[PDB]
Parts: structure tokens; C-alpha cells; sequence
RNA sequence: ACUUAAUGUCACGGUACCCAAUUUUCUGCCCCGGA
RNA sequence: UCCGGGGCAGAAAAUUGGACA
């Protein structure tokens, strides 16, 4: 009469600490522990315990089982009506039974008059224990009628004691409102394992065989026990790893202090994130050394992977360490190294019923994420690792979907389906029987684990202070995300009288068909489009409970093989299971057509990009063979076809950027983004996008790229470099590069994207969104980074038709002048040349006073202030002399290295074979001119450089001789110089944004006969500038800015090709294509939020007037690169809540702008003695502008036959190209005698000074 | 035993959720001396 | 006293703050 009962699980269950009820009544946090298994300590300490299950719980479950089984057959066994029950009374005759218990107990109506009485006891009460020697709370004997010994754990390696951290893990659970999204509270819980500790053993004894068939059959029926499924079955009869966690600590220290020796402490954090990101690639990168080896020799290497530690290269120490500890595995290796480095850096800084089954597959049509607390939550009682959040993970690194979240989301959607929502109550004494609760307590779910087991992906998110459009400090964090395209199994049970049509509603709503994308919104962070799911291969089954109960038991409820059902053939089904017809499909279901479907409405559209596009992701760049600095973002996706990551990634733009763009747009428009009372900001932005109080009402997604294959080379190298405003050469450590996507004005990129709206918007709210969309289509907000220099502009929008008609209407309804200035610089009358001979100097210097005007106040970017203007300008760029702009991406474009090794060749800057000028160069040119005009601060100047006259060393560096007032404008408090104020600086984004230049009208290539490519040139020799000759000795000072001259001295080289190629070594010449005269490029600037006279001065600077021109391009001092700019069209629009739209401006208004700007500079001069009156402006009254214009003055434009001779001096008189008898060389010009130093300085600071006879 | 009480366990009664543009600044440029 | 040669190849700041009594 002994029955050994074995228990089994199929899903991770829960555990809680043990207590006596005498003590348990106190610790309220143990109260929930009345249904979970028990875990007891042992050995007067921690970590050594035992696990069991209280027999009482098994008893209660068997009771509920017998109750249901009897309710089904209308209350009889084999036709024997039995007793209606006895419980719910137990009053005042003894102790109220421990575990006072309440729920809708049920009693069928019966006929018999015996209650399983003493002499004749129907099996039910014998099973209860009513007629025995039982005793309420006394257990003196093992004298019971039917006994339940408690169930304890089964373990094969029990020779050692179970450790708590081995079979337990902490987790947090919470609860959210029906509306407002937010959470209200949270409790803690312990989850077990179900793979290795899932068997539980017990023991049961009986006394009277008479009641067996009831119990032995009612056993298999029960399903839940301790919070999961089960199958009760009657049974017939490596410590170094830990040391590793410490030992690697040691090694970490060595790496740190060495970096401290070279004054490189901040790069530690970069190294940490990079070595973490190394997690995806695999071991190969170390064992074959695919690390981004440095540039060409440089006698150095990568600025990171080649630092020296203890006299060794880092990229070798890494291989050594991996060889040391290779038992752990690549994954934990990298993770531990990252954590250790993070911590060290942080320390250093400081009426019948039936059962319906649903099987099927879940798919995730977007990147998903479920969040958990943090690492370092050991099970018993500011260590924040370098991952501010984490995805959940299983034991073997697999993605899980815990039944908690599935249950919750199912409830929320069902609650919408009905229409009435009971906000859940805690610990009540009655049951809120609104229908939603009635359904919600009849369903059962199951967890889910995928097959993919690779590490996740990382993303970053920053904030942006709308004050100055800058990275808002103290806000930079990163989240983890799972791959898109994974698939889980999904199981949903139901038991009752009639399949509620609203359950069918929600299932259909989660379904996906040919033209219907599902919208199941599992998981958190559903605000920015993470978590959307869909269903596939739904196959609903149903039982017949009323007359096939033995067929249900014999298959143990078909629990534990829920995978077989999805794929088996209809014929091999187990007897008693039948496919479900009458599945109403999306048509008759009234709630779905009525309450669900209009929940979310989608908008879908494609942006069209017409320029290079770049979303900087600097971290990935450090682990790629490109040796670059910035790369386009990359997403990776699963593919259900091949069960592996797709071999080729996909470029995109992250959703959060989408969201930020719309947010800033609407905010800046309504003028609500600047107020600080935003926790309760009652303006419309807080209603739409949602502050912390309520949820949000817009959901974005990722911008994907589809027009990708048509391009043959997606990513095009580009280089950029600063220039010392004092010597027109490259500053030190200031030559970098980017590698963005290719985007042309003719073959534009194509990006597709979507975003959802929750039903309930009220009229004008739609108007705001539509306005912002039209505003993007106008082209004010650039996608990506580096806006001001052209990257990432937009050029149109094509709203797809399958949208709300309201949007189509609201969006579609909303969509010869400027001659030259004629300044007549008056610097004329033959330049005193007399046509005979005057060898001038290639470049000259310019002095610009000392005082600088500054403004403490700053104009913000909060909103389009009404008193200021904003618009765009179009322009055409016309060339005057052969031009050159090399393309540094290629080094053998002209195939010339096949004969003369080491000889560089280039070809003109081009994109998909469409000539084009990079804009940043135009930005630099305009900026130099504007600064020099307005007497700004030196933007980019190398202070740390010492010279030695010839040994006279420099007592102080260059920055010492230069006045302090002219040093770079550094801090926001001190104020900003007018130059830096307009174009911006490190902490204030500029307000003027240029753009690339397009190509136009004809004759193009200066054709030469002798040269092999017939259109290329071989430039002369070029050497570095020498600030020494400009500063003769110690007492000298920085003269000023540098400028190059205009002359037709290039054609000389156009006839010495054959000779130049002879004498000069091919290691120092460069050959490239050239563009001739007579070409015009398209060009345009866009400005927003300017003051009044600033725009006037900018316009004056774009075109100084007739007879004047800028300089640009490689090879300035020889004469290549004279350029003249005109204006064609101006647009200004004072955008605001008013209906004022884009309007033109006629001529004679720009006159007012320029005139007012002129007076502002008049005032800044402070010497009011200058003429004051009303007349067409005359620029050549203020001293320094006079010189500035005297410098850049095309002589040969007006008088077509007045050209001077400009050239550098030969070296030493018997130098190579020494003009005989000229006496135009050093050692007769640089000697202190025959030329006092002050006279040299004076000759360098008076433009257009005769130099061969050396007058003035 | 450590480890339960017996004519009365809705904890499958509770989603770790809300909110936050990887961005701001920078012309692919160029002459006189070294032991 | 004799006779010629390339350099720069990334620099600075931000690495988490609030919430749910
Ligand atoms: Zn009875
Ligand atoms: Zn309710
Ligand atoms: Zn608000
Ligand atoms: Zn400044």
C-alpha cells in the first residue's frame, strides 16, 4: 500500500526561504511563500542548504483535482452520486485550519443522503481525512487514513552539498496601470533551473484499498504546482576560473600604469569598450592578427593597438594573455577583461466543457529587449558595470520570454478588447468578477527559448541640450539589443464552455498575413519601436473533455511535448484531439473591427538623400581592417531561411535619431522646449511625446536602406585637415578622415521608414506632426553628423498612398536680380609697375590691430525668434584660372606608378563620375575671409612650437609672443568673438551651414600636348612653410594673418613638363587632372536665426564687389585657384504659428542689409572720426579693410594685358634655376647686412611691394 | 530528522517598466636654410 | 668646410542623472 511518487517539471519555477508560521506571520515578505517550494539553510552559515516541497501543497492540489473531476460528470462515479462536500464550516469546535482559504468553490446538486458517512464512506471523504484519528494540529502518530509525506529533492551528485547560487537566481517583478504605462511597485523573486534540478521525489501511504481508483486517476489531471506545468508519475518498483577572476586583475594593473606613463589615461575607457565589442568577432582576430594595423610606416602604428607596455606591443600582449588563459572561453574572457578595466579606471579617477490548445511560432519583426536589474544580484543579501542596462539571458546565453511579460501583455490587450478595465487589486477578500477577470483566470501560458546563442548587440543614446545644440554633459549611456528575426515557440491553453470571441479577436490581431502586419507589443521600451512581434503557423486544437476523460489523462494532458503538435501530420494525432473549425477570421469578429483595429494607425514614407550620409559609430572602427575613424552604422539580422546570421550586414539610421528629430522639430516650433518647469509642462509637446508622468503616443522604427545594390561602391574615403591661420600649412596632429556612404545629386540614396500613432489625437495635434514632416521635406534638419559642412541633406519626400487620407490632404495642400556690388577697389594705376620688371613675393602678411570686441550674451537655438530672419542663398561659382582639387582616396588613379614608382597621381574630386567640390573647403575659405574682415580671434593656431634663429633659442614659445587677447576664445563665460560666434566653436553649434557644389556648363579640361594623359599636369616641388624667416630674431612679433596673391604665373609650368620631369626626383612631384577656365558650379548656403547686420556682412563677404576675387585649391602661390562668386536668389521666411510661408526678397532690400552692416563695423572701429552720412557704401575708408582688399585684387581682369612676374627667390646663386645676373637669391637677401631686419619685416607687411630692386 | 500538518492554499492575481538626435569645432595644404 | 630634404596622419569635452510616499 506504498506509492512512491516522482515529480517532474517543464519550466523554471520559484523558491522562497523557510520559516515557522509562528515567525512567518511577522515577516510579511514571506507571506507570498504559501505556494512555492521550500529551501532551508543548514550548517550555521550560508550557501549550504536543502530543497523540498511541503506535503500539504500536494494535498491541496489533489483536492482541487478531485473537485474538478467530479464537477465534470455532473457529480458521480460510474453512476454513483457522491457527497456534495463538507468544507467551509470548521467553526468554534477546534482550531480554524491553518491556511484559511477562499475562492469560488462549487457544488453540483446531488441526491444521496450519506456524506461518505462512518460505516459507509464514499471515496471522497476517505480521501479527505474526515473519519480517522486525524487531529487538527497534533501529529503524535503516523496514524492517518491517507498520508502525504513531504517531497524532497532528488540529486545524483549529492555527495557534496547544494550551493544556493547554483540552483537559484534573483529577479524583479512589477506592475503597471491600465493607462499611463508607468509602474507602481515591485517585489523580488527567486527563479530556479528546470534542466538539472527538475525531479522531485516523495512518498505516499494508504490504509484502505477501497478508495484507490479515484486518487490514482485524479493524480495525472493536475497541471500547475509551485508556479509551472508538471507531470506527476507513479513509479512502479575549474576552480581556477574563480582564481582567474582575481588573477586577470593582476594583469589588468600592468596594462593600466603603463598607459599612465605616456600621459594617456583617458584612452583606457575607449580600450575597455573596444575590447568588450571584440566579443562578436571570435577568437580569430587574435590568432591571425586582423587588428587594424597602423598606417604606412610612420615608424609607428595604430594610435591605440600599438602602445608599448613593459617594452612590448599591446597587440602581442593580448595574444600572450589569450594563450595564457584559454580554458575559460572567448566569451567570458572578453567580458571579464572589460569589467576589470572598467573598475580599475573608475577607481583611478574616483452543458459540458472542453480544453482548447493553441500552438504556434512567434517572430520578431524588429529588434527587441527585455530588461533586468543588473549583474551582481546574488541570491541572498554602486558596483555598476560598464553596461547601464542588460538584456535578460538564460543559463547558456539564450534569449528568454518570461511568462510574466507574455501574461501581462495578453491581459492589457484583452482589457482593451472588452472595453472595461479593472485596475488590479492586491490581497483582497473577494473577487472582482468583471468579465475581464473572469476570462483572465482560465488561461495558461508557457515560457520560450530560442536556438541562437550569440552575444547581443550594443547601442548608445545621448541627450542634447537644446540650449546650444551640444552634447549635454553627464548623459551618455548604452543598452543591449537582440538580433532581429528570431523565432520562439508559443503555447496557450484555455478551458471552459465556449471560446470567447474576443480571445479570437486578440489572436487574429496578433496574426500576420500577406497584407497585414501583426502588432503584438511584448516587452518593454516599446516607445522607440523595440518589441513588435507577429505570429506564424497557428494551428488550434481542441479536446472533448466530457466523454473522453481517460484519453485526456492517458496523454497526461499533452504537456511536455508541445513541440510535436506544431509539425505532426493531421493523421498521427492522439485519439481525442481534433482540429478546430469555426475559427472566425478577421471578418465577423465584431470587437476587432470595432475596438482593436483602429487602435494604432501607421504612417510610412521614404526619404531621399542627396549627399554623403554618415551616422558616426566610432567604436566599431577600432576593430576593422579599414584603419578609419568613422563608419556608417550597421545592423545585423537573423534569417529564418538558413538559421544563421545573414552574411552581409545592412546599413541604416537608428530609430532614436528619428525620434529626436521629430521631437526637437515640434518643440522648437511651438516654443516649448526651453522652459524648465517641464516635469509638469502643460504645453502640447508633453501631451504628445510624453514626460515621465504618462506614456508616449508616437512609436518610431528604424530607417532602412533599400536602394543599395545599384551603387557599385557604397562608401567613399574622404580626408579633412586644419590650417594654421598664421602659416598656411597643416597643423600638428590635425589630419583626419571619414568613410561615409556615397550620395549624389543625381543618384540619390533612398531610405524607408514607418511610425505609429495611437488613436485619440484631436485635430490640430495631427496638424503639428504634418507640419514637422513638411518642415523636414523643406530641408532644415540634416540626418547624421557634421551638418554644417554638407553631410546628410534631404531633397524630397514621397508619402505612400496607404495612409490616412487626412495626412495626404494636410501635407499636399502645403506645396532675375542681385547684380554685383561694384565696389571698384580703386587699388589701380599700374601697381607702379611701369611694365618693365618687378619681381614680387608669392605670399604676404596682414596686420589686424590688437583689440577684439566680445559679447557676453549669446543667441540660443531654442526657437525661431520672430525679430530675426532665416532662409537660404543660392550662388554660382565661376572660375578664373586653372583649378585643382585632388581626390586623396586613390593613390594610382592615373595608372602612372607602373613606370615611375613612388610618384603620386590623382584625379579630380568626383562622386560616381560627377565632378563636385567638397563644401568644407568653401567653409574654410569663407571663414578665413570673414574673420580677417571682422578682427576675430585666431581660430586654429599652434601655440606650442619653438623656433631657433640661425644658437639663439626662443625664450618663449610662439604663443608667448602672440598677445593673450587673441588666443582662441575658450569659455562661454568670458564671451565670444564675432568670428567664433557666427560659425560656432567647441561648445556652440554654428548657425551657417554650407553644402557641396554641383557641376554645370562646359569647356572643362586644360589640354596639353606633350603630357601622356593629355590633360594632366606635373606640379613643381613643394616644401613646408618656415616661420623662421618671418621672425628674424627674439624681439620680433607675430605679424598677422597670411594671404596669397593673384597672378598669371601658372602657364610657365604649362611649358616645362619635359624639363621638370628630368631634373626633379619622381619621389617629390605630384601629377593630377586640371580644370580650365569657363566653368560654373552650383552652390548654396542655408542660414537660420541670424541677427540683422550679421547677414548683411555675410552677404558682403560672399561677393566683395567687382574686380575682386578669392583664392582656393591646391597650389595657391603658383597661381592656381582664382575664384569669383555671385548671388542669384535669396529666400527668407519668418516661420512661426502664422501662415507666413517662404517668400522671395526683391533687390534694393539687400542694399539696406549691407548698409546697416556697414554701420555696425563703423561703430566697432570705435574711431567715429570716419565719415558719417548717407551714400552708397565705400569700404576703403577703414584702415585694415583697405589693406585686405589691396591684397586680393585681380590685375589682369580689367586691363587684359597687365600681368606681373611672381616667383620665389632662387636658393644660392648657382642654384638650379638661377636667372643669370638677376641677384635674386638668398645669401644676398637674407644676410643681416645689406638688409636690416626691421626693413625685412616692413617689406613683408606692405602688400604688392617691389622686391627685386626692393623698394618701399 | 534538519522538514509539514489534514473536513477550507484565486499568487497562471502583478510585463522592470517611464523619459533622453553619437554629436559640436577643423580649407588635403605647402620654401629657405642642416651638419 | 661639405653637400639637400618631406612633415602631419587625429586634438579637446561628455562615460550617466532623475523618477514610482
Ligand atoms: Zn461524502
Ligand atoms: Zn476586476
Ligand atoms: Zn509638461
Ligand atoms: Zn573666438
Amino acid at each position: 500500500m506504498n506509492i512512491t511518487v516522482e515529480l517532474t517539471f517543464f519550466e523554471p519555477y520559484r523558491l522562497v526561504e523557510w520559516f515557522d508560521w509562528d515567525a512567518r506571520k511577522k515577516s510579511h515578505s514571506a507571506m507570498r511563500g504559501q505556494a512555492f517550494a521550500q529551501w532551508t539553510w543548514k550548517g550555521k552559515g550560508r550557501t549550504a542548504g536543502k530543497s523540498f516541497i511541503t506535503g500539504t501543497l500536494v494535498r491541496s492540489a489533489v483536492i482541487k483535482a478531485v473537485e474538478e473531476l467530479l464537477s465534470l460528470n455532473n457529480g458521480k462515479w460510474e453512476g454513483v452520486p457522491c457527497c456534495n462536500g463538507s468544507f467551509q464550516t470548521d467553526e468554534s469546535k477546534g482550531k480554524k485550519p491553518s491556511f484559511l482559504r477562499k475562492r469560488h468553490t462549487l457544488q453540483w446538486q446531488a441526491n444521496n443522503k450519506n456524506i461518505c458517512d462512518k460505516e459507509e464512506a464514499c471515496p471522497f471523504c476517505i480521501l479527505l481525512g474526515r473519519f480517522d484519528n486525524a487531529g487538527k494540529v497534533h501529529e503524535r502518530n503516523k496514524d492517518y487514513d491517507i498520508h502525504f509525506s513531504n517531497f524532497d529533492l532528488d540529486h545524483k551528485q549529492e555527495k557534496n552539498d547544494l550551493r544556493l547560487v547554483d540552483i537559484a537566481s534573483g529577479r524583479i517583478l512589477n506592475r503597471v496601470d491600465f493607462d499611463t504605462g508607468k509602474a507602481k511597485d515591485y517585489f523580488r523573486t527567486w527563479e530556479a533551473d528546470y534542466e538539472t534540478y527538475g525531479t522531485y521525489t516523495g512518498r505516499i501511504t494508504l490504509r484502505n484499498e477501497h478508495a484507490k481508483k479515484l486518487l490514482l486517476a485524479s493524480l495525472g489531471f493536475v497541471d500547475k504546482l509551485c508556479g509551472a506545468l508538471c507531470r506527476i508519475e507513479v513509479i512502479k518498483k575549474e576552480v581556477l576560473s574563480e582564481d582567474h577572476n582575481d588573477e586577470l586583475r593582476k594583469q589588468a594593473e600592468v596594462i593600466v600604469e603603463a598607459f599612465k606613463q605616456n600621459d594617456k589615461l583617458e584612452k583606457i575607457r575607449i580600450l575597455a569598450d573596444a575590447i568588450r565589442t571584440l566579443r562578436l568577432h571570435g577568437e580569430g582576430v587574435i590568432e591571425k592578427d586582423e587588428l587594424p594595423d597602423g598606417k604606412e610606416e610612420r615608424d609607428k602604428g595604430h594610435h591605440l593597438w600599438d602602445i608599448k607596455v613593459q617594452g612590448t606591443a599591446l597587440r602581442t600582449k593580448l595574444k600572450e594573455l589569450w594563450q595564457s588563459n584559454k580554458d575559460i572561453g572567448w566569451r567570458k574572457f572578453t567580458e571579464m577583461l572589460g569589467s576589470n578595466l572598467y573598475l580599475i579606471y573608475k577607481k583611478e579617477t574616483g452543458i459540458e466543457t472542453k480544453e482548447w490548445i493553441i500552438v504556434g511560432r512567434l517572430k520578431a519583426a524588429t529588434p527587441f529587449y527585455f530588461g533586468v536589474q543588473q549583474p551582481s544580484d546574488s541570491i541572498p543579501g554602486v558596483i555598476n558595470e560598464h553596461t547601464s542596462f542588460n538584456i535578460l539571458l538564460d543559463k547558456e546565453n539564450r534569449y528568454r520570454i518570461p511568462r510574466s511579460a507574455l501574461r501581462g501583455a495578453l491581459r492589457r490587450d484583452l482589457r482593451t478588447a472588452f472595453g472595461s478595465g479593472c485596475n488590479v487589486s492586491l490581497g483582497g477578500q473577494i473577487l472582482c468578477n468583471c468579465k475581464v477577470c473572469i476570462e483572465m483566470r482560465r488561461i495558461t501560458l508557457k515560457d520560450s527559448v530560442s536556438d541562437f546563442s550569440e552575444p547581443p548587440e550594443i547601442r548608445y543614446r545621448i541627450a542634447k541640450n537644446p540650449g546650444t545644440a551640444t552634447v549635454e554633459d553627464g548623459s551618455l549611456f548604452d543598452i543591449e539589443v537582440g538580433p532581429e528575426g528570431l523565432t520562439f515557440p508559443f503555447v496557450l491553453r484555455y478551458r471552459g464552455h465556449k471560446f470567447p470571441e474576443q480571445l479570437s479577436s486578440v489572436i487574429r490581431y496578433w496574426e500576420e498575413n500577406d497584407g497585414k502586419n501583426g502588432m503584438a507589443w511584448l516587452g518593454g521600451l516599446d516607445s522607440t519601436g523595440k518589441g513588435r512581434f507577429a505570429l506564424k503557423d497557428i494551428k488550434i486544437f481542441e479536446w472533448d473533455l466530457n466523454q473522453k476523460i481517460n484519453e485526456y489523462i492517458k496523454e497526461r494532458g499533452m504537456r511536455g511535448k508541445e513541440k510535436e503538435l506544431l509539425e505532426m501530420g493531421e493523421s498521427s494525432l492522439p485519439d481525442g484531439l481534433i482540429p478546430y473549425k469555426f475559427f472566425e477570421e478577421r471578418e465577423c469578429l465584431f470587437p476587432y473591427k470595432e475596438n482593436l483595429k483602429p487602435q494604432w494607425s501607421e504612417v510610412q514614407y521614404t526619404i531621399e538623400v542627396g549627399s554623403p550620409l554618415l551616422t558616426a559609430d566610432t567604436i566599431s572602427a577600432l576593430t576593422e581592417p579599414g584603419n578609419r575613424d568613422a563608419i556608417a552604422y550597421k545592423k545585423r539580422v537573423y534569417n529564418d531561411g538558413n538559421n544563421a546570421i545573414e552574411p552581409e550586414p545592412r546599413f541604416a539610421v537608428k530609430s532614436e535619431t528619428h525620434r529626436g528629430i521629430f521631437r526637437t522639430a515640434v518643440g522648437r516650433r511651438t516654443g516649448d522646449l526651453g522652459k524648465e518647469d517641464h516635469e509638469d509642462c502643460t504645453c502640447d509637446m508633453c501631451i504628445i511625446f510624453g514626460n515621465e508622468h504618462e506614456s508616449s503616443k508616437i512609436r518610431f522604427e528604424d530607417l532602412e536602406l533599400i536602394n543599395g545594390n545599384e551603387f557599385e561602391k557604397l562608401e567613399k574615403h574622404i580626408d579633412h585637415v586644419a590650417i594654421d591661420r598664421f602659416t598656411g600649412g597643416a597643423l600638428d596632429k590635425a589630419k583626419f578622415d571619414t568613410y561615409p556612404l556615397a550620395g549624389s545629386p543625381k543618384k540619390p540614396l533612398k531610405l524607408k521608414g514607418r511610425f505609429w500613432i495611437k488613436k485619440g489625437f484631436s485635430g490640430d495635434h495631427k496638424l503639428l506632426i504634418t507640419t514637422a514632416l513638411s518642415d523636414i521635406r523643406d530641408g532644415l534638419y540634416p540626418l547624421g553628423s557634421k551638418g554644417g559642412v554638407g553631410y546628410g541633406w534631404v531633397a524630397g519626400i514621397s508619402i505612400d498612398d496607404n495612409v490616412p487620407d487626412d495626412f495626404k490632404e494636410m501635407i499636399n495642400k502645403t506645396e532675375g536680380p542681385i547684380n554685383n556690388d561694384y565696389v571698384h577697389p580703386g587699388h589701380q594705376s599700374p601697381k607702379q609697375d611701369h611694365k618693365n620688371k618687378n619681381i614680387y613675393y608669392p605670399h604676404y602678411f596682414l596686420d589686424s590691430g590688437s583689440k577684439v570686441y566680445r559679447e557676453k550674451d549669446i543667441i540660443t537655438h531654442e526657437e525661431f525668434t520672430e525679430e530675426l530672419l532665416s532662409g537660404k542663398i543660392n550662388c554660382k561659382l565661376e572660375t578664373l584660372t586653372p583649378l585643382i582639387i585632388p581626390d586623396t582616396s586613390d593613390e594610382n588613379g592615373l595608372k602612372l606608378q607602373g613606370n615611375k614608382p613612388g610618384h603620386k597621381n590623382y584625379k579630380f574630386f568626383n562622386i560616381n563620375g560627377e565632378l563636385m567640390i567638397p563644401g568644407s573647403e568653401l567653409r574654410g575659405m569663407l571663414r578665413t575671409h570673414f574673420e580677417a574682415l571682422t578682427k576675430s580671434c585666431f581660430a586654429i593656431f599652434g601655440e606650442d612650437s619653438t623656433l631657433s634663429w640661425r644658437r639663439k633659442c626662443a625664450s618663449k614659445t610662439l604663443g608667448g609672443k602672440l598677445d593673450k587677447a587673441l588666443h582662441p576664445c575658450t569659455g562661454l563665460s568670458d564671451g565670444l568673438c564675432p568670428g567664433c560666434h557666427l560659425f560656432g566653436t567647441t561648445d556652440y553649434k554654428g548657425r551657417v551651414k554650407f553644402g557641396f557644389a554641383k557641376y554645370e556648363n562646359g569647356p572643362e579640361w586644360l589640354i596639353t600636348r606633350g603630357n601622356n594623359p593629355e590633360r594632366s599636369l606635373t606640379l613643381g616641388v613643394l616644401e613646408s612653410p618656415r616661420p623662421a624667416f618671418s621672425i628674424p630674431d627674439d624681439e620680433s612679433e607675430i605679424p598677422g594673418r597670411k594671404f596669397y596673391l593673384h597672378h598669371n604665373g601658372w602657364r610657365i609650368i604649362r611649358q616645362k613638363q619635359l624639363e621638370i620631369r628630368e631634373t626633379v626626383q619622381p619621389e617629390r612631384n605630384v601629377t593630377t587632372e586640371v580644370m580650365d577656365k569657363g566653368n560654373v558650379f552650383s552652390f548654396d548656403v542655408k542660414f537660420e536665426n541670424l541677427r540683422e547686420w550679421e547677414l548683411g556682412l555675410l552677404l558682403q563677404s560672399l561677393d566683395p564687389g567687382k574686380n575682386i576675387a578669392h583664392k582656393l585649391g591646391k597650389g595657391k602661390p603658383y597661381g592656381f585657384g582664382s575664384v569669383k562668386i555671385k548671388i542669384d536668389s535669396l529666400h527668407t521666411f519668418k516661420i512661426n504659428s502664422n501662415n507666413d510661408k517662404i517668400k522671395r526678397v526683391p533687390q534694393s532690400d539687400i542694399r539696406e542689409y549691407i548698409n546697416k552692416g556697414y554701420q555696425k563695423l563703423i561703430e566697432w572701429s570705435g574711431n567715429n572720426s570716419i565719415q558719417k552720412g548717407n551714400v552708397l557704401p565705400q569700404w576703403h575708408v577703414i584702415p585694415h579693410i583697405d589693406k585686405l582688399y589691396k591684397l586680393l585684387w585681380v590685375p589682369f581682369l580689367n586691363d587684359s594685358k597687365l600681368e606681373p612676374d611672381v616667383r620665389y627667390p632662387v636658393l644660392n646663386e648657382e642654384s638650379k634655376g638661377y636667372i643669370e645676373g638677376s641677384d635674386y637669391t638668398y645669401k644676398k637677401l637674407g644676410d643681416k647686412d645689406n638688409l636690416p631686419y626691421k626693413t625685412r619685416v616692413k617689406g613683408l607687411t606692405t602688400p604688392w611691394s617691389p622686391w627685386n630692386p626692393f623698394q618701399v
